[PDB]
């Protein structure tokens, strides 16, 4: 039941176990990397220290290497020397990556052109619990050079990718998790795209410093003015008959459940 | 023929059969509501409603509930007492849902998930004759709880489902209707969201108030400004053989369709 | 072998022999157009200008008309008599309309709803070596009027179809054009427009004046101030192993991927 830990998971390279305490004490969830947080030199030694230094497997995902790599193969054979029971998938590129990591619970964290091609098929997997996406890699693969524009915005290809894969994750019942926030001091920017992405559905943010941890748990909270206003239509509502205006706007079901949303979430 | 009647659509309670005809006179086609519009408690005396106050079957269309409820099928029980032709289905998620609403024509309304990706076997369907989308319901659907950010644009994945409704629709045929603006009194709003829908093929702007028909209306014919370059690029292209330079613009054949489109636009 | 020339690509009109030449020395590939730069009236004497008139074929490509046209039937007789391996192919539809061009190579122009809906089908294709988007006709097939906003940006929808033209492109190894710019003189605008393509991986952007060739050779340089942080970090990165902080950044595997990337361009 990671549906059920808070928004905000951390990266954790695995080669760092004196780490791993301080990351499990700070964030809802690890994600311990095998993958491109370590050098391939250090990925053996990353592997013993996943065996050797366990977090408690009910709020740590570890993820593994890419489809068809001897790495992911490596990966696995560790893995199968701890408790872990939930990976996420890098360069996940079709359904049969997923579903060749039966038995356990796969995030599939969609980062090229062909992943987001087959985003729904990946998505309706049966192993998929959830679904990330990545700008760089994306980036990266696609030949290009920078995943955001002067201004700081993602460029229109990573904002494409980010909504496949929210409607990907979403028609299969899959949990979504927005990209990480590669700017360690800017608060302000992750503050911003993490109540964007909780405004639309996303039901993480995943982190790459503990101190983003706090920035996104508090996003996820509804302002005061937004729970005010939640509360206030909530009310009005118990006395109405369907769609009726209030302050101006036209509210019915779908509104009212936003409203409901933003008080679950300012209660949990 | 919807397809010939303008472009202000108005939704309109079916439990409100009072101001029907006020509707009816008010819009180009009237959807009548028997879903989110309409409170469970009073869907039976909305579908009484439906048989005792009827309107012009070629310029009213009836949106009924979701596939597989049991609110869906006492509306069809209901609309066999009508000369009503044309449905609305909301929450459409699949191809089958609109085939089994045959021998009616239908509009199928995307406002899920599972809808967005299924986008173009919903439009390729046989009857489908429209499609709609809705971003509250998108959003409600997705556990987000805000369609539109501080300054009011649609968050990204609204615009991205926008995009792809219209694509689904054109790629099959299909009218295109975009989605209704919520906050009534913002004329401003309403004007910038309809003149972009009118430019890119959207045949339609849906209105909850009748009072936005007007805007919409006018919003569907060019400016003055653009008008008058329609008539001068289509006036200087019949002295002109293939691509030409006008006004320092590279002008040819699509160019020219979209000159023609405007002073139709005008005639309409 | 067009993906080792550079990304500067020219349309010339075929009806127009004596700048052939002149398209050809301003130019990295020429694209000798029989389709919308030459009215019907001199598409049989753009055919005999083509034949009569010949390019290096090495750095030429033909665009020929759309699929099922007694034109295009025309057009690939006309091409028999000339060395011409490559052909751009508008209105792109479907895999089957790619396929049938065999054994020539093919750029396939998406620039239709139904091409945008079937974009990874044409890219998957086996003749298809690249895939276009074209904004133009896009609005005019949808029946819209204008592909960019009062401020000068793409409408949503063009947008929207960029980024899938891209993906699809890459998602099957192709090579990515990006769309004319239609105002010659706005060599800003090109110039912003060219620096984005390049940053999220397009290989060519297509151009309508030889004056355009210049500002698209230098947008696809990275700038200095870029190419100074690549130095600086893979510089930094031969020290580091796995992730790690630079400049406030958390760098690692596809950013190091980026910064090669940029200084790689500088080197061609
Ligand atoms: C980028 C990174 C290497 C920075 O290292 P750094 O220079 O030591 O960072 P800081 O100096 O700001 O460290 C601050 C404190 O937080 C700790 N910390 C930083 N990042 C941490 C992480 N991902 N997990 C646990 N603790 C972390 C540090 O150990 C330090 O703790 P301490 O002062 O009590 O000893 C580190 O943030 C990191 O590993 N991020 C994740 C990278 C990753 O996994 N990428 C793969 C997918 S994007
Ligand atoms: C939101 C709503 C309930 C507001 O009702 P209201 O409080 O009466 O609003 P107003 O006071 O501004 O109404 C003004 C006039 O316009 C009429 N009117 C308002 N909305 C109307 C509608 N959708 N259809 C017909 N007439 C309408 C009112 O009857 C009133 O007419 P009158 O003065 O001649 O008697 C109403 O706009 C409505 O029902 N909208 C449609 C809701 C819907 O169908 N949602 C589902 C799909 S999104
Ligand atoms: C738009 C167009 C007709 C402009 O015509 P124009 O008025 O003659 O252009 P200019 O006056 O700026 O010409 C300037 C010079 O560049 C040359 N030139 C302009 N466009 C050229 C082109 N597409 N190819 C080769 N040479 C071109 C002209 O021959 C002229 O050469 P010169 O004066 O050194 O002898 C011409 O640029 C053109 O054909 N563009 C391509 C249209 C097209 O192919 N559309 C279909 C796909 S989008
Ligand atoms: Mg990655
Ligand atoms: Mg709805
Ligand atoms: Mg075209």
């Amino acid at each position: 039941n990671l549906r059920a830990a808070g928004p905000g998971w951390l990266f954790c390279p695995a080669d760092r176990p004196e780490r791993f305490a301080k990351a499990a004490a700070a964030a809802d969830v690890v994600i311990l990397d095998l993958e491109d947080g370590v050098a391939e030199a250090q990925k053996p030694a990353a592997r013993n220290a996943l065996r050797d230094t366990p977090l408690d497997p009910e709020r740590t995902v570890v993820r593994i290497n890419a489809g068809g790599t001897a790495d992911q193969a490596r990966d696995l054979e560790a893995l199968a020397g701890t408790a872990y029971t939930t990976v996420m998938l890098p360069k996940a590129e079709s359904a049969a990556q997923v579903i060749e990591l039966a038995p356990r619970d796969v995030i599939a964290l969609v980062e090229t052109a062909r992943g987001a091609v087959c985003a729904a098929e990946i998505a309706a997997a049966d192993p998929t619990v959830g679904m990330m996406w990545g700008a760089e890699d994306l980036i990266a693969t696609l030949g290009g050079s920078s995943s955001r524009r002067a201004d700081g915005a993602y460029r229109d290809v990573a904002r494409h990718v980010r909504s496949t894969i929210l409607l990907a994750a979403s028609a299969f019942g899959r949990l979504a998790l927005d990209a990480v926030h590669l700017d360690i001091l800017d608060v302000e920017g992750l503050q911003e795209e993490a109540r964007d992405a909780a405004a639309v559905g996303f039901d993480v943010t995943v982190c790459i410093h503990p101190s983003q941890i706090p920035v996104v748990r508090k996003a996820y909270r509804p302002s005061h003015e937004k729970l005010a206003w939640a509360r206030r239509v909530l009310a009005a509502s118990r006395s109405e008959r369907g769609a009726f205006a209030f302050e101006g706007q036209m509210v019915d079901s779908p509104v009212l459940t936003h409203a409901e949303t933003m008080l679950r979430r300012a209660g949990e």
